[PDB]
């Protein structure tokens, strides 16, 4: 059991308001047909237009949620909404284009999916709720068969030139006017009691309905990552590298490690508090603190409440010593904490839009993360760049500038000098530093962490 079969069942229910007198019986097989497309017995890697939920699930960052409604079907115009925001409406002769003859308007579906695409994914994915225009509207876009390589590089084909009858990847397809061998699923055979609207509202009140295809688009592909992320996770499942994943956690690794010793060496605190992934490792091994771990797994709902992790009776005495929160999303954390905390807000392409505020963070797994709060970090400040290093001033073993910066803290920097080894090792950290920051992670320290108190580390 790979792909969907296309002799599955599938229910037409929502489908006859838009499709009067559709049977009750229907497979893939037939609806596909109905659709106007034919499959012609063929085993070239597109075995169905439709695919399962586990398909789909691996294939998140291709999720485009898609929406028909009609504008007046032969007759009418058709609004076309997707969750990228736009809408066009195509004559049969938040973005709002005037009404324009298919011929211009799949040209301007292949170049939005393409831009939206090019670097996430390998294909596109159609998120509905169907009720029919959007199942019949697909004829008027996309083109199917076998699959196929691009014109210019090795990647599969996702787009169509009758121009040139040629055949291109989302990298390659300017002038392209047809959406080739796409992927969708039918969000409404899940088994849902009630409308589009009345389902999403239940876990998110971010998406509102302007009453335009958009606001659907966007509501159907919210309330799918609801159902496959937020209420049910799955952190077995790999995700390609697509970007700077490796040069990220690496940097994450080595910020922590930073940040972590020289909050122990500046306040010397007796005991550490690790609340968060029950797989962690110390990560500053050479402490002599007495460290503590505390098992919690990444919350992909709401964040946790302070209260049910620290309280109802461990060390008990979280106030002593402190606390560190890596990646471990609380509602208030507590003033004697060390926090990094994920910023769901950030633009970048691993970070997917979410469900109510929070987002899904891909880098090698999915994390559904709760939106991002400002409010969780009023006990404590911003934790602002510092490079600490107390390893001998020796080269051993790329050109040379001297460095001048008051944040270097070694003891070279403390007697009037920066070395060349610290200067390089200064250098990749501040870049490892801002690769995370650029990344979406955020810093938080505790209001009495002071770098002046490193200075005295050397002696
Ligand atoms: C300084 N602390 C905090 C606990 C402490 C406080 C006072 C004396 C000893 N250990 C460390 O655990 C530590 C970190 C990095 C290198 C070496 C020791
Ligand atoms: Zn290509
Ligand atoms: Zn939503
Ligand atoms: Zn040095």
């Amino acid at each position: 059991p790979t792909h969907l079969s296309v002799d599955t069942k599938f229910k037409t229910e929502g489908l006859c308001v838009d499709i009067p007198g559709i049977p009750k019986d229907m497979t893939y097989r037939r609806l596909i047909s109905m659709m106007g497309f034919k499959m012609n017995y063929q085993v070239n890697g597109y075995p169905n237009m439709f695919i399962t939920r586990e398909e789909a699930i691996r294939h998140v960052r291709a999720w485009i949620g898609f929406d028909v409604e009609g504008c007046h079907g032969t007759n009418l115009p058709l609004q076309l909404g997707f969750s990228t925001g736009v809408n066009l409406v195509a004559v049969p002769t938040p973005l709002m284009y005037k009404g324009l003859p298919w011929n211009v308007v799949r040209i301007k579906i292949v170049q939005m999916l393409s831009d939206t695409l090019k670097n996430l994914s390998d294909r596109v994915v159609f998120v509905l709720w169907a009720h029919g225009f959007e199942l019949t509207s697909m004829k008027y876009f996309v083109k199917i068969g076998p699959e196929r390589t691009c014109c210019l590089c090795d990647r599969r084909a996702t787009c169509f030139s009758t121009a040139s009858d040629t055949y291109a990847c989302w990298h390659h397809s300017i002038g392209f006017d047809y959406v080739y061998n796409p992927f969708m699923i039918d969000v409404q055979q899940w088994g849902f009691t009630g409308n589009l609207q009345s389902n999403h509202d239940l876990y998110c009140q971010v998406h509102g309905n302007a009453h335009v295809a958009s606001c659907d688009a966007i509501m159907t592909r919210c309330l799918a990552v609801h159902e496959c992320f937020v209420k049910r996770v799955d952190w077995t499942i790999e995700y390609p590298i697509i970007g700077d994943e490796l040069k990220i956690n690496a940097a994450c690794r080595k910020v922590q490690h930073m940040v972590v010793k020289a909050a122990l060496l500046a306040d010397k605190f007796p005991v550490l508090h690790d609340i968060g992934n029950p797989k962690a490792i110390k990560c500053v091994p050479q402490a002599d603190v007495e460290w503590k771990f505390y098992d919690a797994q990444p919350c992909s709902d709401k964040a946790y409440k302070i209260e049910e992790l620290f309280y109802s009776y461990h060390s008990d005495k979280f106030t002593d010593g402190v606390c560190l929160f890596w990646n471990c999303n609380v509602d208030r954390y507590p003033a004697n904490s060390i926090v990094c905390r994920f910023d769901t807000r950030v633009l970048s392409n691993l970070n997917l839009p979410g469900c109510d505020g929070g987002s899904l963070y891909v880098n090698k797994h999915a994390f559904h993360t709760p939106a991002f709060d400002k409010s969780a970090f009023v006990n404590l400040k911003q934790l602002p760049f510092f490079y600490y290093s107390d390893s001998p001033c020796e080269s051993h073993g790329i050109d040379y500038v001297p460095l001048k910066s008051a944040t270097c803290i070694t003891r070279c920097n403390l007697g009037g000098a920066v070395c060349r080894h610290h200067a390089n090792e200064y250098r990749l950290y501040l870049d490892a530093y801002n690769m995370m920051i650029s990344a979406g992670f955020s810093l938080w320290v505790y209001k009495q962490f002071d770098t002046y108190n490193l200075w005295n580390t050397f002696t």
